[PDB]
């Protein structure tokens, strides 16, 4: 049964009920993260940005089947096109605007990427990516505005790969988290 978060500790404990198995239903998840709205005040503690890039700031570990997480992007900070993993992956507007834009996999020939499309994200909407749908890059584009996302994903992974839009290559990344449950990374 669904109902509406009321704070984004009701989220979680909304999601730990919906990853309680071992499929996950997408439209259900999507639907819950949508309903929660976004209060500042609830995840000041998590909304920890640096000067030169975003930041991951991981709230729940999901008793093991996920990560949620708030990413802070500064004005102008964006991030690779990269690939989730082989794992389900939301994305909620908490404060501000970002752009997605999609790409195709790349095929075993050098080339540049080409867009499927792009769309701009606004405040408490909530996306899906998987691998299925393809690869994407997410920016924050403003210049006046710095942005902040909720981010699901499940599995949880800790590596992905990045491709250089030029040419499709790809190289394994590492994420690193800059903080975790408020408290900042060494
Ligand atoms: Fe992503």
């Amino acid at each position: 049964e669904l109902l509406k978060p009321r704070t984004l500790a009701d989220l979680i404990r909304i999601l730990h009920e919906l990853f309680a198995g071992d499929e996950v239903n997408v439209e259900e998840v999507q639907a819950v993260l949508e309903a929660y709205e976004s209060n500042p005040a609830e995840w000041a503690l998590y909304a920890k940005f640096d000067q030169y890039r975003y930041t991951r700031n991981l709230v729940d570990q999901g008793n093991g089947k996920f990560n949620l997480m708030i990413l802070c992007w500064g004005e102008g900070h964006g991030s690779s096109i990269h690939d989730h993993t082989d794992s389900h992956c939301f994305l909620k507007l908490l404060q501000g605007n970002l752009k997605e834009t999609l790409f195709d996999w790349p095929d075993k020939k050098s080339n540049e990427m080409i867009k499927k499309s792009e769309r701009t994200l606004r405040e408490n909407q909530c996306a899906y990516i998987n691998d299925s749908i393809g690869l994407h890059r997410v920016e924050n584009v403003s210049h006046t505005e710095p942005a902040v996302s909720l981010h699901l994903y499940s599995p949880p992974f800790d590596t992905c790969h990045a491709f250089d839009q030029r040419t499709g290559h790809k190289n394994k990344v590492t994420m690193t988290f800059h903080s975790k449950f408020g408290i900042r990374t060494p």
